[PDB]
């Protein structure tokens, strides 16, 4: 599925992203937009082998098991494959738990690089929430 910007920002909100370790909504928006640019399909693979899924590109490397990815752990505890969805739920909360692990945002590089520092509210202009 490809969101809308308001849509995702919907369904990230619904789902308790907004100020989710004070990472305020637009944050989550802008990252999925660098991500996926708001696709729960999109796939790319990374340097070291493992490959990143969905909506928020989360890695095999560490957080999910894509059945490829050697010397990999599975810390969500999911088949990568359940975070190609049209439904975010498995991003969302697998999401939850990254940001939550000590290094908050900068997980995410297209985060730390496209949004981190930049007026994020910009990506929830417009939408009713």
């Amino acid at each position: 599925k490809v969101f809308g910007r308001c849509e995702l920002a919907a369904a990230m909100k619904r789902h308790g992203l907004d100020n989710y370790r004070g990472y305020s909504l637009g944050n989550w928006v802008c990252a999925a937009k660098f991500e996926s640019n708001f696709n729960t399909q999109a796939t790319n693979r990374n340097t070291d082998g493992s490959t990143d899924y969905g909506i928020l590109q989360i890695n095999s490397r560490w957080w999910c098991n894509d059945g490829r990815t050697p010397g990999s752990r599975n810390l969500c505890n999911i088949p990568c494959s359940a975070l190609l969805s049209s439904d975010i739920t498995a991003s969302v909360n697998c999401a939850k738990k990254i940001v939550s692990d000590g290094n908050g945002m900068n997980a995410w590089v297209a985060w730390r690089n496209r949004c981190k520092g930049t007026d994020v509210q910009a990506w929830i202009r417009g939408c009713r929430l």
